[PDB]
């Protein structure tokens, strides 16, 4: 029954090892004609000095190009990150926009944004030899904007998971630890970047997704309102599911480069080619603003107790923007769980699950997405059943599994309203508050490697915000000490659940991990977002090349 | 029984007397005060000259108000389209904030705009005696704006419908002819507009509700893309249905009025009330823009035969933008049938109309919505049967009945990507004959009382660009002669099923009344919407510039 799967797998790891040494031969080509050039210097560039050098000429746009792929290659090696390469770039790199806000940048892309000629696997066999027929929009306007698009990067199966591995291309391996997970679902994107395989890369978020990853691997990564951005040509798993909007955004190794990603496809080509899309430019007054903010901040959500390297984070920062004259005001958005166990998971599961699951008919189930496939197939009936008998002694899992049962149009659109009105709730309490932005702790430390799909309830922190539709990005702050690690012994989380035991065990050894916190605005206010997470950026991490 | 239905109707009636008595009270103690002040002077001029003899203190705020409040009191008398006065509003005068854009300008809303301290009943005896606790989002903006929002208007019983009767402020007339609906649901405005009572106003619209009223009224309307402008505390029937936009926006009686509420209205004021608005301020070079356009046309969209006033209309339009140097296009939106109804009826009924009927329980249905209550009603397993009966011989109806059954939510998520397809698959459309704008027919002239709600089919023109989420306004541009009344005789419709038969009779007897065109843009581009509705105004009324 496995056959179909079978079959695809093979022809897809084919294609993932041709890929790699079409890739190699391509770099050593180079190497061999280019011995004297300054590899590392080039790699170690900061992207908008890297971007200066380009335009002015002192780079070429080749140099710049196959160093970066010689480094991707060399860093797949123990990450498992890139499923394909995208062949057709040595020819871009030579038509690229010599004025674009991009010129000569190589850009990694996440394997779901549609790219002429390749699959968009997302890890299921249904999907494998189905080449996409044209680029999506916003690859268009990288590509416009002089960027070249040099690689597609692993998913989980399906990208309904912060882990990182499928059927196809198998298991994508955090750099910092190989028994770490990279985080997900754009994990190969988070794998890649946070390694310095690639300067800058798309990826998307609908339950953290960006943030995950960029976290896991100590990256800065932005997740814009939902329609900030266009999401033509996109490559999904279920359609028409509108009550949690997706969103894409940018990944890079500092909030300058997220910056300049969003004001290049900020431009009237992304609003031309997607109307649907407001043509909203970037606003560099705001991104640039250096006023003191009113900044609401929460050390814990009440419902996935911190590990003690978030609570440490998020207070650091808190206290070093206290001192930079920030105002610092206790704030947490009321109804959490309710926004968690309700509206964002019956949101994305208001059909019980049925749309999602055709696309495992025949498949593989990866290990990384532990019980989903198993219990999203059980019964309307039964789920209530089960959801009945678990709530006396475990609310939490009985919640979830309430709310992932199958429903009719007219509950769907009562569930719509509740989104909506729960979103003017929130709203009106920061503002009662007058709150500029918000900070909050991001999970972290890495997880083992297949433990995210076993530690569900852990999304609080960032699903929050994809219900509430408003733009959240992550910046690394802090290591994980010898404390830190210690202190994690004794955890307990406020459930006591079994995703409260997971968390537990899988976030062990994590000594050295790159720990984040979460900065937050209110729907289309990216470039506020951005000026907040560049102030972190500036008080936590001072060293960081400019 | 119906003793809560009666006892709604009555005192409803009871605070619309009261209101209107406060109404005249008002205007007779400024007039007597100001008995050589030029008033027919002070209600000619356009919007905008207004605006500017406010802003300079050449007329009072009091001037114009009350002079305002006297013509609308004066012409509610033989339309009916006032519900309530908005008693506040002479406070607001007093404090309206003197740098606003629209500093003394009387305005009036559709009833569904909450304001604190009023019903929005929406015709319903379950929303009477309900007052609003806090005024919307857009009312506050007007406000902070220097306006003065003064009256709520009339509008059909539960807004569904492009008619304007309820049963408890009764039925508004077009005030061209006592005979013929003001269309709706933004009826009120309307009749209250067209006949010289407000110089601007407000009404939503999510199947042609700000442009079936503008039309047969003889006013300017814009539609604009959904979430343009906040609807935060609009009172409605159903909610949590995102398939078919909702959109509100301004009528007046020129465009530049349009442009000028717009402009106002799009200030951080509603971007900071309501952060969910995407905060895109008002491109005034787009709005001012002289050069040629690509405009796509078509004369008829092969599902409503239009009349013959609506498309002499139309191609004299185009003929003078034609000879004005503009690019004019064949062009239709593909699958307009599917379109209407598969994704337009499914997205608006998706439910089997269970949530909205529920705002029915234990109430009188107004004659105007016709049959459509008792459709609703009837089993998912009912319309399905007389869906297959009618099929043979009456498609159309069989596809609507078809099309408002429930459904699940797995079944909505596929209607939802649908209607994402379809938009998608129109802007490829315009885009491959790389159109600026699209001008198109639009529905006229006013049908008779209590006839809408039998001609369905007739929403085409409109509802087409709810479902596409483009915004859409219209202009007035010719008025029906007798010549295109006598070739009424001659209509037969393309279906020739009951809605064909009902429009061809409604449409009769209008010599002398107004005929629109609208004028479409891609999503987000009401500057330029607006620019070629201006083109459009000067083309063919060029008195009004
Ligand atoms: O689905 C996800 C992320 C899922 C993150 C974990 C959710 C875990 C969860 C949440 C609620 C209930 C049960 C499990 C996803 N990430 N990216 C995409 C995506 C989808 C379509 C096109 C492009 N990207 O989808
Ligand atoms: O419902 C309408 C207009 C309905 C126009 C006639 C539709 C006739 C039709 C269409 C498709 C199938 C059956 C009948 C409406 N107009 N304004 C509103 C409205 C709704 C909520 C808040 C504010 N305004 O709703
Ligand atoms: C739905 C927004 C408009 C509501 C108009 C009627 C308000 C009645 C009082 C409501 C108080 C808050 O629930
Ligand atoms: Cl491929
Ligand atoms: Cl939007
Ligand atoms: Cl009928
Ligand atoms: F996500
Ligand atoms: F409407």
């Amino acid at each position: 029954g496995r056959q179909k799967a079978r079959g695809a797998a093979t022809r897809a790891r084919q294609k993932q090892r041709a890929s790699l040494e079409t890739m190699d031969k391509a770099v050593q080509r180079f190497r061999l004609q280019n011995p004297d050039l300054d590899s590392e210097a080039l790699l170690t560039l900061p992207l908008l000095q890297l971007v200066q050098k380009l335009q002015s000429g002192e780079l070429s746009p080749e140099a710049v190009f196959f160093t970066y792929l010689g480094k991707a290659w060399e860093v797949n090696k123990g990450t498992n990150c890139v499923t394909s390469y995208l062949t057709d770039c040595e020819t871009q790199l030579s038509q690229a926009p010599r004025q674009g806000l991009l010129y000569g940048v190589p850009v990694s892309l996440k394997e779901c944004f549609s790219y002429k000629g390749h699959d968009s696997t997302l890890g299921l066999s249904l999907n494998e030899g189905m080449p996409s027929e044209s680029d999506c929009v916003v690859v268009q306007v990288l590509k416009l904007q002089g960027a070249v698009p040099f690689v597609h990067t692993n998913v989980p199966q399906s990208m309904f998971s912060y882990d990182c591995s499928n059927p196809l291309f198998g298991q994508t391996m955090n750099p910092w630890k190989s028994s770490k997970s990279p985080g997900g679902s754009s994990g190969g994107e988070g794998a890649l970047i946070g390694s310095g395989g690639s300067p800058l890369g798309l990826g998307t978020d609908i339950g953290g997704s960006i943030r995950f990853p960029s976290a896991f691997c100590g990256i800065c990564g932005l997740k814009p309102t939902g329609n900030r951005l266009s999401k033509s040509g996109l490559k999904g798993c279920v359609y028409g599911q509108t009550a949690v909007q997706l969103s894409l955004g940018p990944m890079a190794r500092d909030v300058e480069s997220l910056a300049l990603c969003l004001k290049a496809l900020l431009c009237e080509h992304l609003f031309t080619l997607d109307p649907t899309v407001p043509p909203l430019p970037f606003r560099e007054e705001v991104y640039r603003s250096s006023r003191p903010l009113r900044v609401g901040y929460y050390e814990t959500d009440n419902y996935t107790m911190p590990s003690p390297a978030m609570r440490r984070a998020l207070i650091e920062t808190k206290q070093r923007l206290e001192a930079a004259g920030h105002t610092l005001i206790p704030f947490l958005p009321n109804n959490i769980p309710y926004a968690l166990e309700v509206l964002s998971t019956g949101g994305l599961f208001s059909d019980g699950g049925r749309s999602f699951l055709q696309n495992f008919k025949g498949d593989f189930v990866d290990p990384c997405l532990g019980d989903l496939i198993l219990i999203l197939r059980l019964p309307s009936w039964f789920k209530r059943l089960l959801s009945l008998l678990l709530k006396p002694l475990f609310p939490r899992l009985a919640a979830f599994l309430n709310n992932m049962r199958p429903r009719s149009a007219e509950k769907l659109w009562k569930l719509q309203h509740e989104i909506e009105m729960y979103r003017q709730s929130v709203i009106a309490q920061w503002k009662a508050m007058n709150l500029d932005v918000l900070l909050t702790p991001m999970l972290g430390p890495a997880l083992d490697l297949n433990t995210p799909g076993r530690a569900t309830g852990a999304v609080s922190y960032t699903m929050l915000y994809n219900c509430l539709d408003f733009p959240a990005g992550v910046v690394p702050v802090t290591t994980v000490t010898a404390e830190d690690d210690a202190q994690m012994e004794l955890y307990k989380g406020y459930f006591g659940d079994i995703w409260d035991i997971i968390l537990k065990k899988a976030m062990k050894n994590s000594v050295g991990l790159p720990v984040a916190v979460q900065c937050v605005a209110l729907p289309w206010q990216e470039e506020l977002c951005l000026r907040f997470m560049r102030e972190v950026e500036q008080l936590m991490t001072p060293q960081k090349q400019p």
